[PDB]
C-alpha cells in the first residue's frame, strides 16, 4: 500500500492546490483500504469505516481528485449523480450503481469491495425547507447488505452551507475549516446520514493566480498541450505572461472555474490552427489576442 | 429512607445543572421505593446524549445501595437477560433484585423497534420484574421539532406530553407505562469524558486500534480527554462534534505516521485544545 | 352467562358516559360466547362471527372498556399496537399475539379460544399498513394449534380524519349536528375512503362509536373511579401521615385544562402530577396534618398548596 | 372422481346468489373448462389449449366476491383473496409471491392442490392508468406462469373482479359515436367489448389474459328481499337462529325485508349494507331480550325503515 | 410487370387500400428496376387484419420472387439476435433453393415493428437492411402503432380530422416520437397506409394460425369427445361482424366466444358425435349450432 | 494529410453553409489525425473529440460522413437512444460495426471516425453517457475520433437564461450549459471542440436539391434515366420544394418526402408509356394540382 505521503504526492500531479484537501484524502484513503486487508475486526475491537464528504465549489477538483486516488490505486471506479438518483423505482436504483461498479469491476466481487463509489451534487437532495428519502435510501447503501467494504465519496457544492456557518459562529476557505456537523444538519443532511460520514474535506476557491498557475505547470497543463500540438507543425508557440492572466480574467468572469479554460483558449487559437498548415518560426500569443480577441496571434518567419 | 431533598442534594455532587430533572427523579424515586416498602411509576429521560441521563440513573442506584442494571434497545429472549444481568449483580437475591433499577437507553431509536416496544413492555408490567423501577434515557432529537408544530428548545421541552411522544413512534401503552417524565438542557463534562474512553466503540479505542496497524502505541492523556469535552461544549454538537475534534488532532500524526519508526505517541491536551504543539513521540 | 343488561350495569361501574357504545358492546359480547357455547354450526345454518370495531377520540374508554369486559367475563385477555405490526409482514408478530395470549391463558388451549384480543390504533394502519391489514386479517378469521376463530377481537382507533369523511358523503347536495352524531350515521363505506380494505371491514360486523368525554365527566373520572387519580395522590400522602384534600372547584380546573389539550382522560395525570410536584418533593421535610388544593394552585399554578399545621 | 358439469355448478351458485343467471352461465362454462383442462393437460391435442382467466365486472355489493368463493367451495378447491390497490412501491413483485404463499398456506403447502387453486383480485378497476400499471404488468407475470415452492401459477384459475363505474359511460360513447334505442345498463355491459377496457386503462396485455368476461346486473329490490331470505345464509335466517337460542321465535314480515332493501338502494352499498342495517332494526331487542319472557318478536316495516317503533313482543312459553 | 400491371394484379388478392397499392407497385417496380439496371424500402401501416401481411406474400408471388415471414417480437429481448437474422437469411435461402442470385430478389417481411419501439433489435435489425449481402433484398415492415394515430394528431381542418385521412399526413418525425430510432425510419423511405380491414385476413387469422380460436375451441370440444367444425360461410360471418365493430383481430375472440356459449353451457350433458357451426348460427344468432347425434 | 484549409473546401461541396462549423471540423479533424501520425515533446497532446450542435437536418451527420470520405477513413454511425439496461454489449458493437467495415484491420479501425445521434437525448440514459464514456478514452478506442450530433432543443432556452438570434447565442454555448442540459462533467470534458451549426436557409435547401454528388433532383433524373426519359426540374419547382420543406421545419429531411409524393403518380405509369422527356413546374409541386409536363417523342409511330 502507498504512504499517505505517497498518495497525496500523486494526487499533486493531476491537481492544483488544495494541499490540505488532498493530505485529508489520503489519510482516509489510506485507513480505508488498509482496514479491508487487516479485517474490520481486531483487536478485539471493531475498527470504523470512514466515507468521505468533499464540499467545495463547482470546477474546484472534486470529481478529479476522486477518480484519480481510484488510478493511482488500480481500483474500480464508479460516478452518480445525487439528483439524478434523487427522483425515480425509487432506492431499488441505488443498487444498481453496484452493478455498473460490477461492470467495470469486471463481475470480480472481490475488486468491488476494493471499489469507490462518488455521488456528486448531494447538496441537491438535502430539502430547502422526496430527497431526504434518497439520503435514507442512500444511507442504507453506506453502511451495507456488500457494499460496507466500499468506499464511499460524495461531493457537493454546498452553496448555502457557507452561510450558516457564518450564522452559527458568528474568508471563504477559513469559514469552510469551521465547518461542523451540525452545520450540515442545518442545511438539510439528516444526522443519521452525515455520521456515515466522518472525513470532511474542503476545497478552497481557485485563485486567479491558481488558474494561471493551473494553464503552465501541470504535466497535462493547456499551454503545453497546445504547444506540443504547434509542434508538430514546426513551429514554436509562446503565451506571454500578460496573456495567461487575461485567460484567468475571463474564466473567472464565467465562473466555470478551471473548466471553462479550454474553451476560452481553443478559441483564441482556432484561427491561428486554421491557417497555420499552410504557411513560420514561430508564433506570440498576448493578451490583447486572448481577452479583446481583436488582434491575431504575432506571427515570426 | 433518603427524602427527595436528600437524594437531590446527593444527584448535586455527582451532576451539574438539570436541577429541574433531579427533583423530579428525586420524586419519583423516592415514591417508587416507598410504596414497596408500604407494599407502578415509572420513569422516562428525554435529554441530548452527553446530558446525564446514564450518569444520573447510575448515582441515584448507588445513593440507595440498590444493584444496578444498563441496557441498550438497539440490541432489544435477550429480554430476560437484562433480569439475570440484574440477578448476578444481585448476588441472585430475589429480594434485592425486586428493589434494583433498570436504566433502558435509547429507546427513542426504537420508534419506527415497535416489537421490541411491546416486548420491553410486558417487563415492565409484571423473577417478578414489577416491583423493579425502570428509566428510559432517549435523545429524542425528532421531539423537540413535533413539540414545536402541537403548538426555545430547553423551555419547549417542558412543554412535553405523551401525544408528542406518539406522534414521534411510541406506543400509547407503552408511554402510558412512563408516567414520569424528565427533561435536560445540559450536557456533562464527565459524561463527554467518560464517553470518549468508556464504551466499546469509544474513540480512543478506535484510534489506539488504528495506530495500533502501524506498531505503535497511543496514549491519551487524561488532561487531553478532558480538553476534548471542553471543545465539545462549547461547540454544543455534543458526542457529535467529539469525533471531529478527535480526528483533526491527530490529523498531521496519522499523515506522516507510516513514513517514521515510533514506539508510542503520547497526545496531552496542549496538543488537543491549543493545537498549537503536536503530540510527544517516543523512539 | 350474563345479560347484555347486566354487562352493561358493570361497565357502567367501571367507564363513565358511552351508554350507547356500552349497549352495542354488551350485545356483541353476549352474542359471541353464546355462539362459542352452542357451536358456530346449527342448526342448518351456519352463525357469523362478529368481531369489534371501536372508534372514539383518545382517552375516552376504548382500552378500558375492552379490558373491563374482559374481566367481569373471567376471560384471558391481551393487548396489542397495529403499529407494532407494521415495522415488514410480521407473520411471527401476528402469531406473537397469540403466544401472549396463551400465556396469560395459563397455556390452555380451552380458555384461549375464550380469550378476547384487543388492537389499537387500527386507523394508523390504513392506507406496508396494508399489508398488515391482510396479515392481521387472516388472524381475524383462523387458522400452539389454537383457533383464532373462537377468539373475539376488539379493534380501537381515534379515527381522526374519519369525522371529515363522513361529513363530505352524509351533506346534503351547514351544519352537522355534532361529531358523536355524525359517527352515528358511520358506515362501512366510509372506513373504505379511510383507508381501511373491505375484506377487513367485513369482519368488523359491530360499530361501537364512543363520544366526547364531557367537563363534568372528566371531574367524574378524577373522583368516583376505584383507582381515580386523587384516590392515588391522597394514599400517597397519606404514608406521610398528611390528609389531601381536592376542592370542587380544583377538579373543575383540572377538567377544564384537560379539554383545553384536547389529551381526554390521558392529560389529567400530567396536569394534577405537576400541580403537586413541588408539594410532593418538600412534603417529607415539614410536620403537615393536611393540605389543600385550590383551583388557584392548580390552573393558575400561581399559589402553592393550602398548609395546615 | 368426476367433474360438476355447468348446469350442476350453476344450480349450486343459484343457492348462494341471487340473481345473475347470466354471470352464473358463464363462471360456470369457464370454471369447467378450465379444471377439464387441467385434467387433461394444457398439451395436446395437436394444440396448444388457451387458459381463460375471468374478468368480473358489476356494481359494489352485487356477488361478485361471493360468487368466486362459492365455486371455489363446491369444488373442494383451496381458495385465497387479494387486493390490487394494496400491490400497486416496487415490492409489488414480492407480494405477488405473498399471495402464493397464502394460497399455499390454505393450500396445506401442497403442490398439487395450490395448482388447482382460485385467486380473486379485487378493485382491479382501480389500478387502471404510472404506478398503477406497473403492477398490471406485475400482475400480468403471474397470470401466464414462472421456503419457497417454485410452482408456476398457470395451472390456477385468476378471478378479476372490479366495479368499473367509468367503464359504463366509455362503452356508452362508443355506441354514440356510431349511430348516434335505450341506453340501459344491461344492454350496455353486455355490449362491452375488450378494447373498451382499454380506453378505461387497461393495458392489452392484460387484457388478453382475461378472456372470459362476466358482467353483473344491478341488484333490484326484488333482488335484495330475496338475498334476505332465500339464500342457505341468509340474514332473516341467521338472526331467527340467534333469537331461537333465546327460544324466541323471530318473524320479519315481508313488508319488513323490503323496507330493509329500500333503505339498502339508498345508500348504495348493495347488499354490503344490508347486516348493518338489520342488526340497527334488532339491536335494542337483542340487548334486552335475554331478559325477558317472551314466544316470538314479529318485526314490521314500522319498526325497520322508521326506526320509531320497537318489535312487537308476543307472549306464550 | 409494370405498376399498373402489378396494382391490378394485388387487386384480386386484397380489397380497397388503391392508394397503399399504388404506392406498394412503384416501390416494388423501382426496386426490382434498379435491380436489373444494377434502399427503396417498405413501412407498412395498418390495423391488425387490413392485408398487411396478404400485401406482402402476394407481390412476391406475382414476381415470382422468394418470400419470407419473420417477428420482431421473437428476436427482442435476446443477444442471439443477430444470429436469428442470418436465421431469416437462411430461411430465405431454404425457399430459395439456397441459389445466391434468387435469394438477392428476395423480399421479407417484419411483422410487429411497432412492438419494438426492441432498441436494440431496431439497430440490429439495420444492419441487415443495409448489407453485410443483404443489400439487393427488399424489405418490408408491418405494423398497427395504435399510438402513432394520436402523436400525429398531436402534431397538429374544421370538424376535425378522419382517422384514415389523419395517417396520410404521417412523417418519419412521428414515427421518431413513438419510439423508432432515426437511422432505422432512413432506411425505410416509403411508407404505405391502410384504412380498412381485410375479411380475407380476419377469415385466415380464425383458422391458420397455430393458436388460431377455431383450432382452441376444436380442442375444447374435444375433450368432451365431440367433433367441432366451422363452415366456410361462419367464418366469413364472423369477420364481417368484427369489421362492423372495427375492433380488429381483438374482437374475434368475444364473436366466438358469444356463439358457442349456450352448446358449450349444456354441451357436458348431452350425448353427441359432432357439432356443426353455420353462419345462420353466427351472424343471426337465432338458430342454435347444429348437433349430430 | 490535408490543410484545414483544404477538409474546409472539399466540405463545401458536400455541405451548404455552416462556414464556421467547418472551420472548427476542419481543425479539430486535422489536429486529430496529426496527433496520431506523431504520437512527444516531453508533453502529452490531448484528443480532441467533436460535439455537433444543430437543428434536424442542418448537416450534422452529413458533414461527419463526408470528413471521413475525403479522408479515405472507416466511418460508422449509431444511435444514442439504441444504447438506453447497461449495453455494454451494445457499446463494444460500434467497435465490430467499425471493424467490418475497416476489413479486419486494426490500424484502419484506430484511423476510423465514429458519429452518435442523438446524444441530447440521453440527457439526465445518464448510465449510457458513462457507459459510452469509457469508450471516449479508450481501452484501443483512444485513437479513433468521436463525433457526437445532438439538436439540443433545450439548450437555447437555458444559454439565454445564463448569458442574459438563435445562432448567435450557440456561439455563446458553454460546458456549464451542457452540464443544467444533463449531461455529466466528465463526459463534457471528453468533447472539448464544439461546433454550432446554423438553421438552413430556403436557399441552401435549393442547393441541397440539386448540386450535392447525391442529391435528389440527380438521383431520380438517374431513376428515369433507365426509362429513357429525361427527367427536368425548373428552378420554380426547386424553390417550391425548400419553401415547403422550411414550413414543415424537418430540414433537408423532408426534402425527399416531398419530391417522391410529386413524382409518385408519375413514376407509376411512366413505364407504361412512351415519352422522351418530362418537366416538373412548381405548380406540380408545392400545388400537387396539376400533373408533370409530358414531351412525346416523334414516332415511333409510324
Amino acid at each position: 500500500l502507498p504512504t499517505p505521503h505517497e498518495i497525496r504526492n500523486h494526487l499533486d500531479d493531476y491537481v492544483i492546490g488544495q494541499e490540505q484537501a488532498k493530505k485529508v484524502l489520503a489519510v482516509a484513503v489510506y485507513n480505508h483500504y488498509k482496514r479491508l486487508r487487516n479485517g474490520d475486526t481486531s483487536n478485539g475491537v471493531e475498527l470504523g469505516k470512514s466515507n468521505i464528504l468533499l464540499i467545495g465549489p463547482t470546477g474546484s477538483g472534486k470529481t478529479l481528485l476522486a477518480e484519480t486516488l481510484a488510478r493511482l490505486l488500480d481500483v474500480p471506479f464508479t460516478m452518480a449523480d445525487a439528483t439524478t438518483l434523487t427522483e425515480a423505482y425509487v432506492g431499488e436504483d441505488v443498487e444498481n450503481i453496484i452493478q455498473k461498479l460490477l461492470q467495470k469491476c469486471d463481475y470480480d466481487v472481490q475488486k468491488a469491495q476494493r471499489g469507490i463509489v462518488y455521488i456528486d451534487q448531494i447538496d441537491k437532495i438535502s430539502r430547502k425547507s422526496s430527497g431526504e428519502g434518497v439520503q435514507q435510501a442512500l444511507l442504507k447503501l453506506i453502511e451495507g447488505t456488500d457494499t460496507s467494504k466500499i468506499l464511499f465519496i460524495c461531493g457537493g457544492a454546498f452553496a448555502g452551507l457557507d452561510k450558516v456557518i457564518s450564522h452559527r459562529v458568528e474568508s471563504e476557505g477559513e469559514l469552510l475549516a469551521q465547518v461542523e456537523p451540525e452545520d450540515l444538519i442545518k442545511f438539510g443532511l439528516i444526522p443519521e446520514f452525515i455520521g456515515r460520514l466522518p472525513v470532511v474535506a474542503t476545497l478552497n476557491e481557485l485563485s486567479e493566480e491558481a488558474l494561471i498557475q493551473i494553464l503552465k505547470e501541470p504535466k497535462n497543463a493547456l499551454t503545453k498541450q497546445y504547444q506540443a500540438l504547434f509542434n508538430l507543425e514546426g513551429v514554436d508557440l509562446e503565451f506571454r505572461d500578460e496573456a495567461l492572466d487575461a485567460i484567468a480574467k475571463k474564466a473567472m468572469a464565467r465562473k466555470t472555474g478551471a473548466r471553462g479554460l479550454r474553451s476560452i483558449v481553443e478559441a483564441a487559437l482556432l484561427d491561428t490552427m486554421y491557417d497555420l498548415p499552410s504557411m513560420d518560426v514561430e508564433k506570440v500569443v498576448i493578451d490583447e489576442s486572448v481577452i479583446d480577441g481583436q488582434s491575431k496571434p504575432l506571427l515570426i518567419y
